[PDB]
């Protein structure tokens, strides 16, 4: 095996494990110290401020399976540093016949079990588990686990009648899947409530759902409220709160709501970021945010979703979740955001982004597989004076509108998503910063223009404003990961409405995936502007690069390059003439981003084992 | 509910848990200090001399489930103290996806890992599991943990390739179970074996079997060994050791080798105890010890039996066991026999004795199940001097003959089992010891007699000669647990041979098994002798009645009358006249026998509890 960058990849099949651990490997993100991870879980902000992180977890293998919670704590979701006990970075591991199968997700009740923080989570026990298979009562069920010491360790309730698991019954027959609690306060759902609780009988202050669906007939979310206040045992079926059929989608800016749904989560927010009023805040908006699975044909068949709701009270003191309209959270290669409350009236979402090897080709040579996204600031979008002309506006699909009074404007409401402030000031503090000159884009721009500044290596961020005119047919955007050979194309196409990751080109390695992303994003007109305005972020960290469109839109994927010098980055420009012309301004290229990791050294790899014959016996895992 | 023992009893169902937990219960032999036990596991002499006994146990339960090891030790087989850890009592449990099903049983490598006793044992992971239902291969697999603190804890080795399970594959398709490995050193086999070595390059100073056998065909115990010396992960199939076929009986004084075999060892004795002679002791025989299910009617469909072989060399470098002559081992209520070898040449047997409540009517109440039989010495039998007259002497069913020179006497060998010295010293020195006059029972016998001198308690031994007739057709006995009104008759017919148990009056609580129990038993006859003699060994210890006659017959039994003054004893006599008379010497009442487990309370229960509605789910356990 040749580690030469400087010509063509040999047959990289031939490197042995974690040759490849620092070849593509993100240096300012969230990613477990080696091995497999992925959903996000158990996130919550401890009593010292600081933020502590869960994660899918399954060590010195690159496949899923013996599914485990790492964790990791960070005082600025930028740093973070590792949990180290008994078992390494792991806190929850499989150890009783409930969750022997995995420790699949789970969410915090800061005060539970004897004031402490407390999980509930999906218990895994044997059985067929799945959406297309024949799943039955009992393979999944949801738990609680407690810590005394902030997070190092966790203490599980007792196996038995009373203690867990704590959720095991089935609210409907043949399900399509069980799993994922979301523990939630709400005086929201309380307040719509209060009037029918002599019908239930639930009266706690935590309400939790969980994710799933029914058997030819599409998802569902479930909802269920604690019984009684400052007692965790007994939770109560309500209903189905979301109910959506069998692969429906909304539409072309909504993705599909497949089969089953999974990480689902229930939120409340304003303009400024988390709203936890009662109904009387009129700013305010509930959403849930799922992923569903088998509604897509490719991205794992998985999409995670959004969906502004309006809460109904049924008759039987149940709340239907009415959806107002929906969205995507993002268009690329993640899934399974989670999102928590974070002091200071805010709430924040963070997701897994996965590899794009999904013929599992070099994963043994990485010695690792997956990352999250950056973390999220969530708020409500609102733009206000928007023209009516705006094309395709009152659609009203993953947005709302209210015209004014005189019909002559609209304002915009839709789901704001922003990296979180602490990333972006870490980020640009640590880096070497080029703030670059207005570019004019014409008859006289290149396909592709270098900036005049450019990074140092694979950890850099990009930032522009990119005015077009209003009947634009012209393309612009940037180009990353670029050497003569090798580079990844970010176009955004205004006339189409398309931003597009034309990846044809990003690797000299053949196996990695090359398909098109592609996001929708809706340039609100504003009245009296003869042009519209995308603002774009960039990051580009190792192998991910995850890009925002005007705090709205989302999409990260992966570019593995193999050529040490594929890490240049300039403008793109197609189709721009002396009349359609395309300004680019707020142009600044941030290089070098922060270590994220500070006490890991650069190879944090244990080498990988096989768990041998047993595993295919067993079943459950792939043993690798 | 009313435990006025005084009285009739009331309707008991209606006692609450643990409630009759002292008023049937041994205490002078080994028993978990509360709920579920069953077979012996683990058995070893530690290197200061005590004995460490493991148990298949699961605490604040009735019925079988989460199977464990529980522990405990002794240095006189007779005075116990528990151990006390993080687990209680436990040592080994479910934890590892291989094992979490169940702890089943084990033996023991007295120099394995790193020098440290190691346990090898079958670690049991999901699917049907049992010789009626379709097994699949890895339900059942072998496992190894070691000890550095004497058996206060274990340690198993890893999950994965290399690691646990050590044995995984299924030497033959479509087995019947997969268990019990019974590891043991072995010169003879060694020595059989030393010139086929480079056929299997297997050679190690271990062995093991392991108990099963094949739908359709019979049981079978294969035979595993040690591929390297000093190695503990590797072991190579040999073959099947011992084959028999689909409910093969030998006949009338062997039992029935039933569909498959469970907790089988191997052993090589010599009339004064255990043998390691490489082959050139001939008073040495080669024994295998084993448990058959699905051959019987009653007895929970469980036969405990031993066969004397003569083991053949395979051409592929394997053994067969060729049976020689078959026994039984015990003759009631007992199952699950573990031997392992004691300093001073001795081979060591126990067995668990399991409560006679098939039905589970009372199980709660009582708050545990199951206790040892009395610790064994294994030993060859050698009759001298036996008359040709003696009747059915040449069927050699459970023995061997060997004529003399001129044909005018014959020797007789079989197995021979003794309650170890120990025992019976501790006994007999801490009773009240009353020494009887000889009886002759003739026309003025009564049908029973009490001795001259009764128990206080249920608590007790017996030892008396009964010399008979060589034509008699009289019957006589002990009765035992007797009031007027509840009694247990110990019976012997030297016409038919036959050794009852008579249950009918056992007990006033009609609940309770009552079926009378059976063994035969061989008096053979001496050269020049006019009388034929029963020496008989009662052991009377709660609700155990543990019977032995000439150090080779064994039948355990139950009986729980209800009434205080149940505790009474004599001589039986049937059809004893002036012409047939029977003459019993030798008698002693040894009244009180030893407290077991000195640093226990009485009452040892912690309560009983649920596993809940996911106990049906999962679909493993009773759950209670
Ligand atoms: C099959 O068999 C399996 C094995 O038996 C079985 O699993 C076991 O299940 C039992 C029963 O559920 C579990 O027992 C519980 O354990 C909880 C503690 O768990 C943590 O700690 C233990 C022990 O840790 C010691 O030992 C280990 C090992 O050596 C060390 O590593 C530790 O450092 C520690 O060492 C010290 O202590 C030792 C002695 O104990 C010393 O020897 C040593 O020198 C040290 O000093 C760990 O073993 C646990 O690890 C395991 O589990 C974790 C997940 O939790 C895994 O990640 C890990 O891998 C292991 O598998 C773990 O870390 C106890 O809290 C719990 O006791 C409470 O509940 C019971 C039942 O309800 C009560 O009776 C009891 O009174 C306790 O409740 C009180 O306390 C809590 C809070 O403290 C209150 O919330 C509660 O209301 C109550 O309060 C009472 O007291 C108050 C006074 O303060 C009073 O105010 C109140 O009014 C009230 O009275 C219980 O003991 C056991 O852990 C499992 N073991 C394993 C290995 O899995 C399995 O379930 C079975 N399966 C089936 C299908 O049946
Ligand atoms: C799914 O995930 C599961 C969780 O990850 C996973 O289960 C885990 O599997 C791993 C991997 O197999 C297990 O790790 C092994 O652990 C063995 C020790 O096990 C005992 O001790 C641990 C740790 O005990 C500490 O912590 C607990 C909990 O707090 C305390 O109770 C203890 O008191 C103790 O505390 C002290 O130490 C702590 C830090 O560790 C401190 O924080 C603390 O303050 C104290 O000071 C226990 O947790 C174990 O309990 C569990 O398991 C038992 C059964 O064993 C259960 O009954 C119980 O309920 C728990 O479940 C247990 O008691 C290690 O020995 C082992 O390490 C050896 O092997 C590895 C791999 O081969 C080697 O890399 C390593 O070097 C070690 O090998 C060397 O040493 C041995 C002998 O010591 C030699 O034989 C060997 O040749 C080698 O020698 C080397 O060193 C020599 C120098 O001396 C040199 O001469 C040689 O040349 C050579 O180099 C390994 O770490 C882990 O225990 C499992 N955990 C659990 C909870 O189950 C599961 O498998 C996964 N499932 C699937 C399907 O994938
Ligand atoms: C004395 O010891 C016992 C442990 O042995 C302790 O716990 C009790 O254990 C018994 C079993 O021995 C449990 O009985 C079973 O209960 C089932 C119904 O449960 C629900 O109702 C009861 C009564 O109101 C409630 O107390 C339960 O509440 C508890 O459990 C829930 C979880 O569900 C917790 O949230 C609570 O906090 C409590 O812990 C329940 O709400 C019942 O289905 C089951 O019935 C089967 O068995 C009986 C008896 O054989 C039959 O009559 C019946 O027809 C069913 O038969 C089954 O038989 C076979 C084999 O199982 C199957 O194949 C059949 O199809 C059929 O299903 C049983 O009666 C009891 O619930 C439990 N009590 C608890 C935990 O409180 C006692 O507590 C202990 N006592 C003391 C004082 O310490
Ligand atoms: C680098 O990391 C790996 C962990 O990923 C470490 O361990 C190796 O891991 C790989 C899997 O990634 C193992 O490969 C598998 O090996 C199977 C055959 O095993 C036996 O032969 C090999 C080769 O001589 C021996 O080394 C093994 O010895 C070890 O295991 C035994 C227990 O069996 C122990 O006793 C020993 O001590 C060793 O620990 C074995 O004797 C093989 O069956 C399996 O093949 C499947 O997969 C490949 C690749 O995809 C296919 O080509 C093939 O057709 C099979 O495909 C399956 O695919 C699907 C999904 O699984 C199924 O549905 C199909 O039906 C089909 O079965 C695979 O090749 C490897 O054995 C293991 N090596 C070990 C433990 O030594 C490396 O050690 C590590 N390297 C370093 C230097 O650290
Ligand atoms: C019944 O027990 C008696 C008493 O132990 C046995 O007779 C004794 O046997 C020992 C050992 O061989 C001799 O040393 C004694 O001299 C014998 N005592 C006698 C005859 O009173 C007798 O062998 C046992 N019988 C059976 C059938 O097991
Ligand atoms: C790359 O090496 C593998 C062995 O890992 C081989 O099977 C494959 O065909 C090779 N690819 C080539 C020669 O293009
Ligand atoms: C309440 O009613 C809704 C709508 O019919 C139903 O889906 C839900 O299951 C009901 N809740 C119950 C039965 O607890
Ligand atoms: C909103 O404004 C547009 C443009 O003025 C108009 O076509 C539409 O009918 C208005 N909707 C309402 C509800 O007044
Ligand atoms: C660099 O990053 C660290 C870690 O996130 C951060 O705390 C620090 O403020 C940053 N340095 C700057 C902004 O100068
Ligand atoms: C980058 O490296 C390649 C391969 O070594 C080389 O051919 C090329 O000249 C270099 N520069 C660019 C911008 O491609
Ligand atoms: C004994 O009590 C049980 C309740 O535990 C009852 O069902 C049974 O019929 C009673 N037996 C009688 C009255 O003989
Ligand atoms: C050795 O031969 C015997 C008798 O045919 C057979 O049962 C056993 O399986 C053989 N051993 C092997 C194949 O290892
Ligand atoms: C053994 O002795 C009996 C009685 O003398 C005789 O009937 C039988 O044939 C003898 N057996 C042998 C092998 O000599
Ligand atoms: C009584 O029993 C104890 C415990 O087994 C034993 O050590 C002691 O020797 C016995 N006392 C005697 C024989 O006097
Ligand atoms: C034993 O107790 C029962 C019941 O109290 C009583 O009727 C009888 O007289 C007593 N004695 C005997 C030997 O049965
Ligand atoms: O099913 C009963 C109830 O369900 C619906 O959610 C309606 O909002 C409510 O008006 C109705 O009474
Ligand atoms: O930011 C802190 C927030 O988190 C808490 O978990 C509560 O649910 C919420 O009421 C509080 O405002
Ligand atoms: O199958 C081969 C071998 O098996 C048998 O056990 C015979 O004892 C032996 O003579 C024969 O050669
Ligand atoms: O009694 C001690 C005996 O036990 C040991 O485990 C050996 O297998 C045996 O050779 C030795 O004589
Ligand atoms: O690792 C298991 C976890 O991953 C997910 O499937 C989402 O990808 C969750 O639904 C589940 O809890
Ligand atoms: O508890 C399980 C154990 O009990 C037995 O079935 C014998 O009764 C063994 O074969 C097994 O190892």
């Amino acid at each position: 095996c040749s580690l030469d960058q400087t010509v063509a990849p040999g047959n990289l099949t031939l490197c042995g494990n974690a040759t490849l651990f620092t070849t593509f490997r993100p240096k300012a993100r969230f990613i477990a110290p080696e091995g497999w991870m992925n959903a996000p879980m158990g996130l919550y902000q401890r009593a010292d401020g600081s933020i502590h992180a869960g994660y899918q977890s399954h060590p010195k293998h690159i496949q899923w399976g013996n599914i485990s919670q790492g964790a990791a704590y960070s005082s600025d979701f930028t740093s973070w540093t590792d949990f180290n006990g008994s078992e390494g970075y792991k806190t929850i591991w499989p150890s009783q016949i409930y969750d022997i199968r995995g420790v699949f997700d789970g969410s915090i009740i800061k005060e539970g079990i004897d004031g402490y923080p407390t999980i509930l989570y999906t218990s895994t026990s044997f059985g067929p588990l799945g959406a297309t298979l024949n799943e039955a009562e009992g393979t999944e069920t949801q738990s609680l686990a407690y810590t005394t010491d902030d997070g190092a360790s966790w203490i599980k309730l007792g196996y038995g009648a009373g203690q867990n698991p704590v959720i095991y019954e089935w609210p409907e027959t043949n399900l399509t899947g069980f799993r994922d609690p979301y523990v939630f306060q709400s005086p929201r759902l309380e307040a719509l409530l209060a009037n029918t609780t002599s019908i239930t009988n639930a009266t706690g202050d935590h309400f939790a759902t969980i994710s799933g669906g029914v058997h030819g007939d599409g998802a569902r979310l479930f909802l269920y409220r604690q019984h009684t206040t400052g007692e965790f045992i007994k939770w109560t079926y309500l209903g189905p709160l979301v109910t959506t059929g069998y692969k429906e989608s909304y539409g072309e800016w909504s993705g599909n709501y497949g089969i089953n749904f999974e990480t689902a989560g229930v939120t409340r927010l304003n303009p400024a970021g988390a709203a936890w009023d009662n109904g009387s805040d009129t700013t305010a908006v509930d959403f849930v945010t799922f992923g569903t699975e088998q509604g897509r044909a490719d991205h794992q068949n998985h999409w995670p979703l959004w969906a502004a709701v309006d809460y109904e009270v049924r008759d039987n003191g149940s709340i239907e979740a009415v959806i107002a309209y929906s969205g995507v959270q993002d268009w690329g290669r993640s899934y399974a955001y989670a999102s928590f409350p974070v002091e200071g009236y805010r709430q924040v979402s963070v997701g897994w982004i996965y590899e794009d090897d999904d013929n599992v080709i070099l994963a043994k040579q990485f010695g690792y597989q997956g990352a999250f996204t950056l973390f999220r600031d969530l708020f409500v979008k609102v733009v206000e004076n928007v023209s009516p002309s705006t094309p395709g506006l009152f659609e009203q699909a993953s947005w709302s509108t209210k015209n004014s009074t005189d019909g002559m404007s609209v304002t915009v409401t839709t789901l704001g998503q922003r990296v979180v402030p602490e990333t972006l000031a870490a980020y640009k503090g640590n880096s070497t910063v080029s703030t670059l000159a207005p570019v004019m884009l014409n008859e006289s721009a290149a396909a592709y223009t270098p900036f005049s500044s450019q990074p140092t290596d694979r950890f850099y961020a990009l930032t522009g404003s990119f005015e077009f005119g209003l009947n634009t047919t012209a393309k612009a955007g940037f180009r990353v990961l670029a050497s003569e050979e090798e580079y990844t194309d970010i176009w955004f196409d205004p006339a189409s409405e398309n931003l597009t990751v034309v990846r044809t080109a990003s690797s000299l390695i053949k196996s990695f995936g090359n398909d098109t992303e592609l996001a929708k994003v809706k340039l609100y007109e504003i009245v009296g502007a003869e042009s519209k305005t995308l603002n774009l972020t960039v990051f580009v960290d190792g192998s991910v690069i995850e890009i925002y469109a005007n705090d709205e839109v989302a999409l990260s994927t992966r570019a593995y390059p193999w050529l040490a010098n594929s890490t240049g980055a300039g403008l793109l420009a197609d189709g721009t003439t002396a009349g359609d012309v395309v300004g680019v301004s707020g142009l600044e290229l941030w290089d070098g981003l922060v270590d994220a990791w500070p006490a890991r050294p650069a190879n944090t790899s244990q080498g990988l084992v096989w768990d041998g014959p047993t595993a295919a016996m067993y079943g459950l895992f792939a043993g690798y």
